[PDB]
């Protein structure tokens, strides 16, 4: 049955990893090991938190998620481990994933443990928890952990107990929600007519930019699919274009495209050219949209 | 037992590739995914193509490849389902692979899903397939798919269901030969007693020149191992070697190995160390041999 | 259950580690390949070195290592594969990775399958080994090897083999101890008070800077935990720090941690930034220690 | 006091100005010998004529404009030597550069010396010529030219005879006007409102961007000063600013000024902060202009 | 006689330059003009104050220093002439320029124009003066200054109607001490034993490292010559080496040398090897130096 | 009337070689100072040597050479001043420079002042030299010199004063033929019929390829224009053509041609494009040739 799904810092260029890996097949001897990915930059919590975020609706309820970037690697620190409560960021306009209406997940279905660093602020605010645990229990984690290894001590580790069947609530005391860390989001100020957010990524390896801008946002301003938009990047760059949903309608390979990711953020790309690379344009400039 | 052979333009630096294979051990909870590289250049089909045209004979039988770079994603076309006829010769390469004579493998018994926009192109000139179908069936894509990610909602959830055992006949509707879009590939051509090809390649990590002028062409101009041979790549920058079978051949590191690829096709590189990177060569430079 | 974990320099930009993949399942149906990594400097046979030597104590008894980077392809040399002895670097005590006192792993439980080019060198020196063959029964490499990808041919098919249960004995005659390759390592040589060694990797993608230094090279000079010292890097780049089991002991982020890596090798940093990459520092570069 | 003002392609690396100038010293004695610039995109006529064509207006009546780039040194072909009409760009009105109401020109008060190759097309557009001789004599040129140093042999030694007090109808025989070499420049086009040009130059040291498009080609379309302007380049970056008569105009340090450059053609700049540079903005990039 | 001696940030890569030379000749016939540079970083008025502070005693009295950056070109500002008082930073102890024991200067012996931006800042703190004017008499300034161009038209022709004698005080109206414009020099803080201060520039092409820590400042702490320094850069970088007045006293070539610069700066080189290039050191960047 | 011809390693950068000037002005007011460049590789005695060999013939009888890489600066070494013998042959190159049959130069007419490191070992070589002297007298140098400022003190300083017409004999003592320090020249190499050299300079700003093998040694050889060669670098990039004065006897733009450099040396370019440039070809990189 089990998987684990597994989103680090550590890199694909040496055998961190595969230490990971091996001590997972080693706990939970018929798991499944799926790499998110290994590529984030590293320390940078709210990177990590958007790999993250939209994955329980893709997976089977019963999925572990083991996502570890831990700058405070042995410390007194310990993990934690929530159970999250609904999987969609939705549910009542479902947009559940697969074919036909996609696949409805149970609630309570899908548990993460991670660094109680912030790396899970979005999760939480997106799906909720029911319960929330310190992973303390030596049952659960070395009793001499490697003081530069806490990702795979702490969570890797933990993860596969956890997949195995391990009862959450004997990971360790449960957690006051006010326990848990989290990061503060900058909030979209909804100026004027206007909105004004940043570039939150570069969607590598295609050089799209992706804002903070929700579809929520935007129809908190009646902007839909067709509106005639001017999106101003870095303070200077006043993009225009409608809002479409996806790059071939811009027309000819190169042109600007205004769209909606796969996360319902505001983004814009060129079609079938790269808009960041050749500009060199970066996360964290600034975004304003208007229609 | 199902194996799913991956194969994407998404790249390893977010969640797209494991959204792709949540839905995957979803759908085919039995499954196997398999990578085969997600690092393509993005929407160069040609490129992608040579990623998974000899694939076949290296998996068991029954085996699925989803390949796909997909910037159509968002509009009316639909991707394309195959089954391929021959597993080698034509991409023989020898001919059989594994330990001993190699692992025959039984017609018919491998399955492409792809974006039908050329990128199939060189599987079915090099394999044959018997029957193609239009993937339509709400059984096996979403009924409200995501514009921008036609990679996961028509490739990566269909492969699933067709790994699952879902009938390929019932995907939709049989495509005509003419239907299926292709590239043109460029022809080695004849200047005087010299071969005029293309670099088709630069083998990464390793900096060895690959070329699009194969073993077939070189024995049809009576160049076999052995043959004292001047290539000139860029039209300026030639080199000069016997043909030999591998790298070492050529003596002391760092000297010019010319010599046939595990593809058959004529190559340039220096004996454990890079060609291509000093001198800064590129896929698309010309390339004339002559003996 | 049997695993295979999988080191190479094939890289990940194309097809050549799923070739490998696809044949080890053909093989070895049941089989659950983990990549430990792909991405090591090729054929440098003392970096690879560095990401297999530990690796036992993290997987499940009866894992084959299939480790290979491989500048002889298509030459008359042939494969080593060696069942090792201990899996710890330690004796009794041990050093066990996992939950709780970790888990210890029986003797001559693991097996690697290499280049017989010394790439075994300190898995060796490490481990110990019970018994070594060379491979080249037809039963377990093909009677054509493709002369370019012995990392195929001669490492990836037998490994297979080995894990499906053939027995190791068999796969060709025993080779005396003189007969397996070994490189030299280094000595950390003494100036004075001074200890002298090499920065042995940058550490990525963190900028971590790693020596061959050792803690047992330390205590030989009167160093353990809370010893100010002198670090000298690449005779020009000074640094001072106490020695500190991890990163966060350095206090503000960026400030500078001299500690002891996962390995037990002097290393240093910055805490929660990138000490290697603003200044430029490379693998193979002096460095010095003093108390 | 005679004056050679000297503009190459031979850098500032080696001896090769310096070789010339020797020789101008040699020749005439009391001269005084004004760097241009020597920095130019090799064998790039078009950039050439930019830094010579508004020269004469600043310098004093005599003086002698070598100007080189001469990719055809060593061929059969043979410099031209102009004595050039109007000073400046205006008619009656004038535009005179210096204090008070600037320092009128003579007519006829200035030479040009440069290959036959183009490189005075647009200086002869905007200046006219009484006088156009072939550089032939060995009165003025080596009887033995270096055949790789034309700048030298054909250009740096016979201005300095020019200056000199050499009669220029002495040099060589006359040349008709279809005898002098002209280039072809891109003309404006428009596409319905929309004025289209190129960058014409990156202005370094501070990444300003000036476009073809003349004052003339904008009043046509209806724009002066405080007209707003949507300004794009290449075909994908878009700025929008008031037409201003300087960069501080624009407000904010790094804010966008779009204003006529000294030669009053349309140009885009940050305010004390570089455009061109961060974005990676080049000359050749198209430029659209619409009030 | 005269000489104008011309530093800006116009760049040796366009015309500029010549422009404003072909200016002064045409002003003044007998000038000589000497550059400085043209190099400096466009708009960094402390880096301009760098290059044109200890000019006066290395020139023959009546020299004029032409001495801009203008990023204010176009708007109402006029620039400053002012008559300086002493040539030397000393004259008690004088440490003239030349051979014996150096020239001395007269007082009152030397004129600057520049834009009144603060670009004098340092040639009126280290010299003193003795009269300061506007420049705004259309005498010495074009009635019609061109917008984009202030370097030439309010500093080049105005510097050469000085040169050929123009009286100073006929410029303009005397400004009040007030009214010239300054920027504030960060102090060297005299914290504990130590004193912290900032690298000032990289000396190119030798990659020096030269800190804003005066000689002065090192004798206020007793440190002379032969002192054992800690030098730390960057915050983490602890440089160790005695004091010494040159770079060969470090004694192997690559060898760190503590120093004191030309201008009595504090300063850090490796010897005959670049030090601030390797490991990519900055302007900017903390320099604390202690006994 | 008299001319300094000034070669550095000092760059364009800052006021260093300002400093340098207006001593010279200071100390010889009737001098002309001409840059030859200031751009050399620092303390590279090699590379300037190359600058400043082949100036005397083109410079007026009289000129005095200051030619100074100093890493030495602030030991007890004191500069040389030579009075060379021959202008031209051994340096002829043709013969003489200039128009006509060239301006004959008379023997004993031109002087270096340099470092005694061996800056002029091919001047000296190629010229013969009448008379040396050690600069050491306080009429011509400072009595307290700035430790880190030679190429000021002991190079620039004196050099005036010998341009003002002070005694050479009175700079200091006669220095012995062994007390002028050379450095060595590598000899170009007979291999069979072969001449082995290396890559002496890349040719900037063109990325023309400049070897040290001399019209001399092909000659030695029987190699003329219009022998078929085969010119192979970095052992491994070779290039075929026939030898040709000039660039455009290659033909198309782009095309190789092999050609003698205007100091005689067999030397490779592209045709109006950049050879070097491209393909990374460096200076120090092994240069065979052969017909
Ligand atoms: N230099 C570092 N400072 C702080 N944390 C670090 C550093 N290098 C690696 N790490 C963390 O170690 C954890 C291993 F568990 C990884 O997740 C890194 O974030
Ligand atoms: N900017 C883009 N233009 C056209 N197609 C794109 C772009 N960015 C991503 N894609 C395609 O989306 C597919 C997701 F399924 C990927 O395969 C990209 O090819
Ligand atoms: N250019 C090369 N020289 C020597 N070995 C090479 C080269 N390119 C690839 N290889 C080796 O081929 C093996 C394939 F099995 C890889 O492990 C490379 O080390
Ligand atoms: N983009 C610019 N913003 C502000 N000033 C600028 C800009 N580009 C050039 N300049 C100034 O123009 C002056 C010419 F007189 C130069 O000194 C630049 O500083
Ligand atoms: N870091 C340095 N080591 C040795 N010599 C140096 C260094 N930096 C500059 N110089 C020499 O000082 C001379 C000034 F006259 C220059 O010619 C440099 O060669
Ligand atoms: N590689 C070259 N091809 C064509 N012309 C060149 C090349 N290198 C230098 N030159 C020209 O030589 C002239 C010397 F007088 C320079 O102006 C270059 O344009």
């Amino acid at each position: 049955r089990p998987i684990i799904a597994f989103m680090s810092d550590l890199g694909t260029t040496d055998d961190s990893v595969a230490q990971c890996k091996g001590l997972m097949y080693s706990i939970c001897p018929d798991v499944t090991v799926v790499d998110v990915c290994h590529s984030m930059t590293p320390w940078d919590v709210e990177e990590g938190a958007r790999y993250i975020v939209d994955l329980p609706r893709f997976f089977p309820e019963g999925t572990v998620f083991a996502t570890t970037t831990y700058p405070a690697t042995g410390t007194t620190t310990r993990s934690v481990a929530v159970r999250i409560k609904q999987a969609a960021k939705g549910g009542a306009r479902g947009q559940w994933a697969g074919s036909g209406a996609g696949f409805e997940r149970a609630e309570g279905s899908y548990i993460y443990i991670a660094p109680n660093n912030g790396l899970l602020t979005t999760v939480l605010e997106e799906h909720g928890y029911l319960e929330a645990y310190e992973v303390t229990s030596p049952k659960v984690i070395p009793e001499q952990p490697e003081p530069t290894f806490y990702g795979r001590e702490m969570v890797a580790i933990p993860s596969a107990h956890l997949a195995a069947g391990f009862p959450l609530s004997e990971v360790g005391r449960p957690l006051e929600d006010h326990e848990i860390v989290r990061f503060n989001r900058p909030a979209v100020e909804q100026d004027g007519e206007a909105l004004v957010g940043v570039v939150s990524a570069i969607d590598h390896p295609f050089g799209n930019v992706w804002t903070n801008i929700h579809r929520t946002d935007l129809e908190k301003a009646g902007i839909g699919y067709g509106a005639r938009l001017r999106l101003t990047l870095d303070g200077v760059l006043p993009f225009e274009a409608p809002l479409t949903p996806t790059f071939a309608d811009a027309g000819e390979i190169g042109n600007i495209a205004i769209y909606l990711n796969s996360r319902g953020y505001l983004s814009i790309a060129r079609n079938a050219a790269s808009l960041a690379y050749p500009y060199h344009l970066k996360e964290g400039m600034s975004a304003r949209v208007e229609a």
